[PDB]
């Protein structure tokens, strides 16, 4: 994207190790709040 990202790949792969049920409980309220944020 900007340089590289490749050493640090963990600090890239935990927003998808730990967000995983972080941001399952976002994924769908985020959803609806784009299109029902009120």
């Amino acid at each position: 994207i900007v340089l590289s990202l490749d050493v640090p790949i963990g600090l890239l792969q935990i927003l998808l190790e730990q967000a995983r049920a972080r941001a399952a409980r976002e994924q769908a309220t985020t959803n609806a709040r784009i299109l029902a944020r009120v």
